[PDB]
């Protein structure tokens, strides 16, 4: 038993981190096969005009102590692709995926091509992430592991005025309405990921925390009206279906758990805690709860 | 900016995890150089786990009784010895993925990363703190025994914990890598209970300094306290006493923020009195005690 914010083992990703330098700017690169991927602002606003001026030897790529030889450079959206002469012998089985809001992933925070730490994040509904990044972390990546396949879903580019972070998928497309420019940008008003709070309440019941349960049930229509009041994301029938396994395992119907969440929103915790928390936690998806409460390995 | 419960990158540890089988019991082993370390209760049978004579049980075992599997490769055991509650299996192959490492025994309040494993395979990584009552609040299921706790400050893996058992409250108990349990626990199914736990005061102060570093100031106040008066108050909330050593180690964060340790102590007294009043500190509605002063410096600057 126990429930922790658990990240995926980062070993397969640590083997891909390299240091990329262009001018005075040093950040991280992701070395998969013979290509190094990094944020295009390493060359810094006309990115195609700035990239044309660059030679292959302008890009200094260092994989630990070894200097890699750049033999080509292209731009894909906000990501720079540096072709190198050596295929990374530590390239894991991998794919590039674009994630939806509410989905979680592990972040391997790096500085100068060296991994410093790993933690869990969720793609907020406002398309920002609440990460932990300092100067030099750009190029740090977010990922999930399924079986033996690493799915890369995020690359860090910038920090917004509220201390939250913005970045892209591994094809260079930003998550949210952000741009890689020094123009006024702000994170929109955020909402709570309802399906994730329900998954976390199921994890609390699995771990023997039951004070919030009740005899009541509700409808998807009545609950969604209450969710709207509290800046909660709408709960769809797909969400209800995804919660099916946890509902069957605990004997608590999804709309029964909705009545508990509704009462929790209108009345608060009343000094009580759930899984060592005084807030309703929304960064554990239904899959994360199953993956943890079942001990799935990679 | 931002503040997260951040674990160390687990790659150097994943390369040391193996599966160890003896009889019907299967758990994890830590393969460093030519030795595999695992909990000694892997040699126990269900018929005898209240009062096992481990010395007597180990003398009956042959090298071929221990099945060690590193992924697909079966390792050959060529020796076996016991060091306290840890079994050391000498194997014929040195682990080519052995990192630079050392065994360290940690003090209560110290934090570490746990690499939770099942059948020699890593499932996940998370942060833990050695509670003042010498238990850890981990996340472990059946098959997680032998999973280890570690820190990777400056490219050397310091192993500090190995998982052995779950207590009735859902909390966990284990040993250092020399086999010595943390706390008054024993590897026997006799009635055991975790003592009353307390909050790690020096860690809550470190976390309030991290909130100030990240721009949070609502909880500060004009008041100050003596160390003695702060401790008289904090014991009434089941907080650990704050020693002069704790005040000294908070020195760097105090100088960085311009807030004296005893002024931050006054802020914590007020927070204990009033609660948060619907506010939050670093995305939390409780006072967080699993970030040490060193962790705050690591993650902030
Ligand atoms: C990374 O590229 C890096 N070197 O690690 C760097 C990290 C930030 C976090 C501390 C320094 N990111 C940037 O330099 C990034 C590049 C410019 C401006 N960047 C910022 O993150 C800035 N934010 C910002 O301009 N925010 C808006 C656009 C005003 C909302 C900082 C002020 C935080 C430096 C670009 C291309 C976005
Ligand atoms: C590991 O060895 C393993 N196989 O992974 C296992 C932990 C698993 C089994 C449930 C969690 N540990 C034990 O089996 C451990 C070994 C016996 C009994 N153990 C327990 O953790 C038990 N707790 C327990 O007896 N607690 C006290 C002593 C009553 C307070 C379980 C009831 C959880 C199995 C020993 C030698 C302590």
């Amino acid at each position: 038993s126990g429930f922790r914010k658990m990240a995926f083992p980062s070993g397969k990703v640590e083997g891909c981190m390299v240091q990329v330098t262009c001018g005075t700017t040093t950040l991280n690169g992701l070395w998969l096969d013979d290509v190094v991927y990094c944020p295009r602002h390493v060359i810094c606003p006309n990115y195609e005009d700035l990239l044309i001026r660059k030679s292959n030897h302008n890009f200094l790529v260092q994989a630990g102590n070894v200097q890699l030889r750049v033999i080509g450079h292209s731009m894909q959206n906000c990501v720079l692709k540096l072709k190198v002469d050596t295929a990374n012998p530590k390239t894991p089985k991998y794919k590039f995926v674009r994630i939806q809001p509410g989905q979680t992933f592990s972040v391997l925070a790096c500085y100068n091509g060296s991994p410093s730490g790993v933690y869990q994040c969720a793609m907020r509904p406002n398309f920002t992430i609440k990460g932990s990044f300092l100067n030099g972390s750009c190029g740090s990546v977010g990922f999930n592991i399924d079986y033996d396949c690493v799915s890369f879903c995020y690359m860090h580019h910038m920090e917004l005025p509220t201390g939250v972070h913005a970045g892209t998928d591994l094809e260079g497309n930003f998550y949210g309405p952000f741009v890689d420019r020094q123009t006024a940008q702000a994170a929109g008003t955020d909402t709570t990921i309802t399906v994730n709070v329900l998954a976390w309440l199921y994890a609390a019941v699995i771990n023997g925390d039951r004070w919030f349960l009740n005899r009541f049930t509700t409808t998807l229509n009545d609950f969604n009206l209450v969710a709207m009041k509290y800046n909660y994301e709408p709960l769809t029938q797909d969400h209800v279906d995804i919660l099916g396994p946890l509902s069957a395992q605990t004997g608590i119907a999804v709309l029964d758990m909705c009545a508990s969440l509704k009462e929790l929103l209108q009345n608060g915790m009343n000094g009580r805690t759930i899984l060592g928390s005084a807030l309703l936690e929304d960064e554990f998806t239904p899959f994360d709860v199953v993956r943890q409460c079942s001990g799935v390995t990679f």
